[PDB]
């Protein structure tokens, strides 16, 4: 009841977490992430032997808006598995793992502040 009411208000700042990188300021290294992987268009090999569970910033958003999400910490583990993905099937140089890190940045450090109670 009470309880409830705090874990609902934290999915409410994931909300507002997942409009922040869905924000224009972040387009030049957010754009990867905004729908799957178009694996054809890019011609990727092997994409669904490496990845086995895609996740992508459309998805956690459609996810969101069915409330799908029973806290955050399920919230934050689906962003982390989006950014994860990309850490394992990409170079580690390769200019999306640059954009991974730079999103996440802008993940961690908001998600980092969500009140225990709020
Ligand atoms: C057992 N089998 C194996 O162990 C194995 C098999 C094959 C590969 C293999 O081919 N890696 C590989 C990937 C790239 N990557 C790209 O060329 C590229 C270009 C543009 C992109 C992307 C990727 C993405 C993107 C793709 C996936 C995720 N999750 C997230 C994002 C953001 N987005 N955009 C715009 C280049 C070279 C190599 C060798 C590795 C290991």
């Amino acid at each position: 009841g009470s309880h409830m009411a705090s874990v609902t208000e934290q999915l409410r700042h994931c909300s507002e977490i997942l409009k922040e990188m869905l924000a224009k300021k972040h387009f030049s290294y957010a754009w990867p992430f905004y729908n799957p992987v178009d694996v054809n268009a890019l011609g990727l090999h092997n994409y669904y032997d490496v990845v086995k569970n895609p996740m992508d910033l459309g998805t956690i958003k459609e996810k969101m808006d069915n409330q799908e999400y029973k806290d955050a910490y399920k919230f934050a583990a689906d962003v982390r598995l989006m950014f994860m993905n990309c850490y394992k099937y990409n170079p580690p140089d390769h200019e999306v793992v640059t954009m991974a890190r730079m999103l996440q940045d802008v993940f961690e450090t908001h998600f980092s502040k969500i009140p225990i109670e709020p």
